[PDB]
């Protein structure tokens, strides 16, 4: 397949980006790779930045909305698409590789080997939906194999999953570079999401309220963890049909000092995800 | 700052990080890197591996060895077969966080060897997922004895779409046919004796098969039939990728089983027609 530098290289075949990815490497550019599932959204645009801004860079994108990671009935038809704009926000960026694989290209063989995640992937997000991490961690294994980058970037929004992305490339003994990024927010502090657009006037009003808690506790938190937690649940309960699904204070690994707050609530039928960092006694 | 290496030589490491360092800068410098793991106490199986890794133009031979939960007769083989790199870790090394993330095996790792060991091939596809990471050879040697396993790990490797071609070598006999295996060393006389049943079963079959797939199980199970103190698992006709039998063409006919206490194993290819 052809490269053309400095512009926008599109491939859907794995071999086509795992040949062009290898040349790249054997002639001194370094290969960055941001796994994402489209949509994207000024907080894959900070991924991006980051990835270009690492000395002799070549950055590839992919976009792929994993079947894997969904489960029914459900979530899988109502993910938002739109290639269009995200393959123009990267021709804006000056990316120069796309990659868009099929599911037949991803999966000929359908669910056959598999990632088998540690406990962790049955906690917080995973309580109700216990087959989601796998299907993450599988994909994102397929994606490592296939570009083979130097290193890989992920925001700090999906902590759980960066931290078992962690935890893949450790146990696998994986040869990249994990980069975590911090989550990029609205001028009111709402987390940017995708799932964002599903809100309507009253719910993103509401939908402040995430952060707020967790930006309260994090300075309440000099008071020690109970402060920090009575404070986020004041602020969540102060706030309108807004349902908590969990508001938990981790360890950062995710097992006082230096920890995690992490919170996960529904606004009508739309589940939002937060987290912060959290120095106890600091 | 890599670690030393000395060629035409035997170097041993013991670190992951060492030995992916040393492949890494190898390979930059035009040498092929072959994979060969293995789990220690060499014999004659073991060496046909290696040779077919050093047959390759340009090769440098990585043998790993280890125990997935003979040392310096083990290396002064390698040395013997003029092996440059043997690769050592402890469980620690392999595994400093315990048993985390792992590889879980499509079906087949249920079936056959399989029943009796449910979890076996888990074990074995991740700690081969590792060594393929950490040296990250262009080809990894299996012996075909262990068939099943090479089956699963060649669908490890389209599965993840690692970069890395299997090479599945042989069986080496002993004169009477019996595949070896460092677990032959065990049977008495009599078991010994009774042991060549499940070569001379299956090569039976294989040139029973021109009367099709019925005369080759049939020729395959009388003479196990013949054989005192035999306890057969299974005998099994696969297709070559252990799918079901198709009606023509090519297979793999298993089998396993058990004398006294020592379970022996083996497989061949089969011509339907
Ligand atoms: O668009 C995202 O937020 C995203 C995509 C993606 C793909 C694989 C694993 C994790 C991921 O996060
Ligand atoms: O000694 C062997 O035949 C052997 C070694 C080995 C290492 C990982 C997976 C399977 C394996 O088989």
């Amino acid at each position: 397949p052809a490269f053309h530098p400095g512009e926008l290289n599109v491939y859907s075949a794995p071999g086509d980006v795992a040949d062009v990815s290898r040349a790249l490497r054997l002639t001194g550019r370094r290969v960055m790779l941001v796994p994402t599932m489209g949509a994207l959204h000024e907080g894959h645009l900070a991924l991006v930045r980051a990835a270009k801004r690492v000395p002799g860079s070549v950055v590839v994108v992919s976009i792929f909305v994993n079947p894997m990671q969904f489960g029914a009935g459900g979530d899988l038809d109502a993910y938002p698409r739109t290639p269009d704009d995200d393959l123009a926000q990267l021709r804006a960026e000056g990316v120069e590789i796309a990659f868009t694989p099929t599911t037949a290209a991803m999966y000929p063989d359908g669910l056959r080997t598999t990632v088998q995640p540690g406990p962790l992937a049955a906690e917080l997000e995973g309580g109700p939906r216990p087959t989601h991490f796998a299907g993450v961690l599988t994909v994102v294994l397929k994606l490592l194999q296939i570009v083979r980058p130097d290193r890989v970037f992920f925001g700090e929004k999906d902590y759980q999953q960066l931290v078992l992305i962690r935890q893949l490339v450790a146990d696998f003994n994986l040869d990249v570079a994990v980069v975590g990024v911090p989550t990029v927010r609205e001028a009111d502090g709402l987390a940017m999401s995708s799932r964002n657009r599903y809100l309507d006037p009253a719910q993103r009003a509401a939908a402040v309220a995430l952060s707020a808690a967790l930006t309260a506790a994090a300075h309440a938190a000099t008071a020690g963890a109970q402060a920090a937690l009575d404070a986020a649940r004041a602020v969540l309960d102060a706030a309108p049909g807004v349902a908590v699904d969990y508001l938990e204070l981790r360890d950062i690994g995710l097992g006082n000092g230096s920890g995690r707050l992490l919170v996960a609530a529904r606004l009508g039928t739309t589940r939002l995800l937060d987290n912060i960092a959290i120095e106890i006694g600091t």
